[PDB]
């Protein structure tokens, strides 16, 4: 069994834990051994290792990535910590499951990518919205020619977690430790999905905005630095056109990663807030012509490992189980995992390229 | 930590396995120990006990219920085994997580309800559709007066797994399944309905078998029970109700959809979109209409799985919540619903409906 | 050109006026001659006669009905006035376009039916939800065998126009002017749709409720004389099962006439609040299997006469234009108007049979 | 009564006819007298003038614009004739209801604008998607402060009427006729809506494609000369951002003019294919937080003129009756008609500016 370390226990830390714990339940093989949990403070690491079923808990992550019983390290700590912990893991000869985005900057991502290439260990970044059965059915459909040649992509990713202007400031909202705003938190997820459907991005023209430029900082106010929303027009390497957006201030949306691929012979549309539906249009006779609602079931990739009956809604967390497995297969030498630090660095260059574009009012070519 | 035995590894068996494995991960406390898994043949039981992380797999269910390390038994076998397995598990001093419906008959459920009181062990029936954050949110809203006085209920549960020509399940026999759509789906619809409306007083029902033989069985494969059924309800309150279920309603996969029309509002839900609760309350005319409430941390259960609203809660995660309730009842910190007593009433409703359909007569409770 | 008389100018009266005005615009032939309009008081009739484009107004309907420049009469007055007005019109040798339901009782409907047969004039009842391109396409699809044989019908008609208890007492709530409550006002519509799709009703078992027992009336407090809601289980002459309901207190719904036909080889589903969509499931390959959203367009009956492009939503009022056209054609002998007073009589026996079942607690066979 | 001439009887011609016959029926006043109808050949004009309720049909549009009994002229002919016809109507001192877009080029629009100012006659351009009860409710909800300050617009207009590559090379596909492609046919309508929500446009950056470049043409094939789809990033004069697209080859879509405004305090979203629904998000307590589905009814502007009860879906064609009313009110010197040829000119510069941008690869500033 694969020896597992986990660093962090928050939103993603718990998600990885629940995933590791059931990956063998779903897909077979041996359950991974949950060796070490790292979080701060110590008493919290001990508590959570107990209730997560980990063999021990530590307040010292370096110990976790060092442990001889570990082969793989889940890294679910804040973006400013990714580079250091990732690199230390790879140097200790461990495979790495790293949360997105890779780091704060393209330069950090590049350093990490070089580390990974040296190491010969397997890596994967936590672009979990590419794990849904519906998204994977969509990719297969386009490959099968269900919509002919793609002629346009339109995608968005709206959430409203920062829309309230009273929400307190933090260094996340600075360029340092924070990095990009909406592009770094959400943009990257959209790019991960978009390039899987349409191929590599050849060019972007973008614009960005900070809507809420000043926030309470225990007293007066602090200037928010990164962007609350960004949009971009795209040209892919195939030459086809695309539209792109992201926002952390789009009121009423909670997880609205929504995309569509219009093709010569059809159209596919999807909204993550209803992650179990794939809308497919193909030309038919006039009398019955129209979009089909394909409800996620065992006909789609990965679904049948969790449930034999269609229409039993596949959940967000279960995406993470599929991700664990893809890494599990890569480590077992049986299948390449996407995206690794090399694949992820391209995604980093895209979102940062869009940021550069926005600042300059000039298109950026990749 | 609770010792767990699991009987069955099919649709619901595998579901219970995933739930027991993550109950503590979501809700804290100590993770349950996965002790014994039972299924046939033995080779299958062995491989799956290993992948599911169970200490052993066996082809002998009695071995699972008698393991001293076990405190609780998940029974996920065909309906025709529920009674024997549940009564054995109770007599063995184990708490029971029994899959719905209880058994083949009301008499069976009567026997099991008596045993459950005698055992002084906790019981819960697998009505996992009452565990969604959206559903739990609805109940709380109604109790708050959000929709005022419930004046009508309209409920359905449509699926189409029997509509497919390609097959043969135990669900189609009287000795393995019992009732057809009413036993396999109807009961779920009842569990939801009485949780919203209070107990049933009267039913008038009708039923049909639309596919009499399983096309690809070689031999005769007579469907021994109903493919669909509908009923008018009167609740103990005096309120009206519409009820139906079907395993042949083509294009539906898990369409357990209900609504409660109140004097002050309406609540509506469809399990195919289990993350949405529609709420209408009267407002200013210029902004009047139903609200799509997207499941999130403000709903019961959800926060334990995710701090961000809109990250769709899953079918399988309803089962994690179900497990947590049994586990809280087991610790004397809550009361599990429905136990074998509450479940008995449910069996009466669906079997009353089946009777009403057989006789062309109303049935009172 | 056909000579028109119109009695009433409210909800349906204005609908009828608008329909006659554009019937020839839509379908060709000669525009009807808008001859006489009748409403009270007189000032109101002459005023609306002017704005509706009618040659004259009057406060006395009887004159309008026997005016020799009139060939057809639209009757859009409360239910209590239907029988008298229709019987008078027919006996003058005029065709009649009558608002639903026929009158207060089954006896009224039998009286009206007899008068119509003796008069040898055309009649049509205003069941306008049978006139939508989506509905008519549904009936055709069933006929062509798109969903095999029907095995179940589930229908409802929810509105909340009496859901607020403060709303004033109105004629729809009296047995003298309305007759039945939600069964008379909404239920009849549901039946007209249901029988078009499933065939005749063989049996019903029903229950009914008055949720708001009293209402403000000028001074205050008046008792509601008929039902706010009703439901019924149906057996059709075919043997097939049905579910049926209606309500005027169903909070949040405005025109939710929603039905579905579940067949052996597919399913059809419709909701009048989205009267441009017809949902059709037929079995398909697993990977693309699901309900189609058919958007109303020129391939559906009647639509091409209003617009040559699909997706330009056909409206409520245009159903009435279709309805006038079917009446014109019938009067000219080139078509059948459905439902006439005879077909209308059947509809009335169903709804009153439901009322009876509700009162007795026993099934009612037809 | 207003004297009305109508030129053209097709898609919009017939829609204008239906609108002029019921404008008074809906909003009171005197019914406009339908004087002259022009279309070709003559026999068709005679036939349709009879069935449209027009006093006479003619094959010569110039006759209609000069008739002394005419006060206002509807112009529903292809784009290349708009300039000529409008300028002539105005020269004869007639009021003008002109179909979109104004013409083939900015230059044309400039001349027509000056022509319009030179006469002292009313003009309105046929941007009917701004007449819907839902849209007008949206605008008033914003003006009422419903969503705070707009911070982003996302708009699209997808149709597939050109998706089939075997459709014959026809007028919307030419420069000399047609002008722009998707931008001139669908884009303009999106801008009409967009500037009504976000105000004027400061800057665009756009991309465009011809996806089907060749089409059957009398035993041969001809080159398509304008775009099938276009997209743009927008910077509004207010400093706010926007996304914009249109397409005539977006498979499955029939009239998908969908738009969204995300504000500091709320969100509004709309889709013409369901023109009777308006989605509104305002912050609520978390228990009941979410988008409201607002079903078009009497609370929304214009609706009560057509129907006293909500839910009775307002049609595409009834947008035009509203448009007619707005014009009658402007002629009567009450309400002003938007957009006139001056507001229209701006919309033309925008769509042509996107076209320029897409052609050159450069941002275009206004
Ligand atoms: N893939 C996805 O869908 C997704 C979703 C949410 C967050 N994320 C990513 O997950 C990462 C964490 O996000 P989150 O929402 O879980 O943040 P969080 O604040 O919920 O959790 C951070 C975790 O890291 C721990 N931590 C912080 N500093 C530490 C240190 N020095 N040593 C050990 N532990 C430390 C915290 O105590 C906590 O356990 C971020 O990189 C974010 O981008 C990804
Ligand atoms: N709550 C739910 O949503 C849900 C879903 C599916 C089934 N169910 C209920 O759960 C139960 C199981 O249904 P399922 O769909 O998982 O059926 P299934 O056929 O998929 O699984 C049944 C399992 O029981 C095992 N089994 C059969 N006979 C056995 C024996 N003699 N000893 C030990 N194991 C035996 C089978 O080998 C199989 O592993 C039924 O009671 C059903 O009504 C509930
Ligand atoms: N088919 C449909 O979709 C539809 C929709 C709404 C109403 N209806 C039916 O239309 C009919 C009228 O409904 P409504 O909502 O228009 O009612 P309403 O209250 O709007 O109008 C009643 C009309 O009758 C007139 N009236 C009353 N007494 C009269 C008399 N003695 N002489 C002349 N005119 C008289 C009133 O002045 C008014 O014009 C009813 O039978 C109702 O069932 C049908
Ligand atoms: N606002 C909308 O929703 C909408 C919808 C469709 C079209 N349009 C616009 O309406 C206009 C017409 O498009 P359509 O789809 O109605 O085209 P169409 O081809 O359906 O009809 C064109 C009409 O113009 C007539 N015509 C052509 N040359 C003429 C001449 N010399 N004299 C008189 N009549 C002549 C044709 O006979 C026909 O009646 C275009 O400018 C288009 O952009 C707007
Ligand atoms: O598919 C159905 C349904 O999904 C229920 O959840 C399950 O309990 C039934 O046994 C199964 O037959
Ligand atoms: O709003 C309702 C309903 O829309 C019916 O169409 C109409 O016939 C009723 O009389 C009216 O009350
Ligand atoms: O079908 C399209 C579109 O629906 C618009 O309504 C119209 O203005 C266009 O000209 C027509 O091409």
């Amino acid at each position: 069994a694969l020896g597992v370390a986990l660093i962090g226990t928050g939103f993603m830390g718990k998600c990885h834990a629940m995933a590791w714990r059931n990956v063998a339940t779903a897909f077979g093989g041996l359950p991974p051994r949950l060796e070490v949990l790292a979080d701060m403070p110590a008493d919290k690491a001990h508590s959570l290792a107990s209730s997560f079923g980990f063999a021990r808990g530590t307040a010292d992550w370096r110990e976790a990535v060092s442990d001889p019983a570990v082969d793989v390290v889940s890294i679910t700590t804040p973006n400013g910590l990714h580079r250091e912990m990732a690199e230390a893991a790879l140097a200790a000869g461990k495979h790495v499951w790293l949360e997105k985005p890779m780091a704060l900057s393209v330069e950090d991502a590049q350093a990490m990518e070089a580390a990974a290439r040296a190491s010969d260990r397997r890596t994967i970044i936590g672009y979990n919205y590419t794990r849904s059965p519906a998204f994977r059915a969509a990719v297969d459909l386009i490959a099968e020619g269900a919509i002919g040649r793609p002629i346009h992509f339109r995608g968005m990713y709206d959430e409203d977690y920062m829309a309230d202007p009273d929400l307190p400031w933090s260094w996340r909202l600075t360029r340092k430790d924070g990095g990009l705003g909406a592009l770094g938190d959400l943009g990257c997820h959209l790019v991960s999905v978009m390039v899987s459907l349409m191929g590599p991005v050849a060019r972007v023209y973008a614009q960005a905005d900070t809507v809420i430029t000043d926030r309470p900082h225990q007293g007066g106010t602090a200037r928010v630095e990164n962007e609350d929303q960004a949009q971009a027009l795209i040209r892919f390497a195939s030459g086809t056109s695309g539209e792109f957006s992201c926002s952390r201030v789009a009121r009423g949306y909670r997880c609205r990663l929504a995309w569509e691929v219009q093709g010569t012979e059809g159209t596919l549309r999807f909204d993550q807030e209803r992650m179990n539906e794939l809308w497919l249009y193909q030309p038919g006779r006039p009398e019955i012509d129209g979009f089909r609602r394909i409800l996620t079931g065992p006909a789609q990739p990965g679904f049948a490992a969790f449930c034999p009956g269609g229409g039993h809604n596949f959940g967000f967390n279960e995406q993470k189980v599929v991700e664990a497995e893809m890494l599990r297969q890569a480590i077992a030498g049986r299948g390449k995992a996407w995206p690794d630090f090399t694949d992820g660095l391209t995604i980093e260059r895209v979102i940062h390229g869009m940021a550069t574009s926005a600042q300059t009012g000039q298109p950026v070519n990749f």
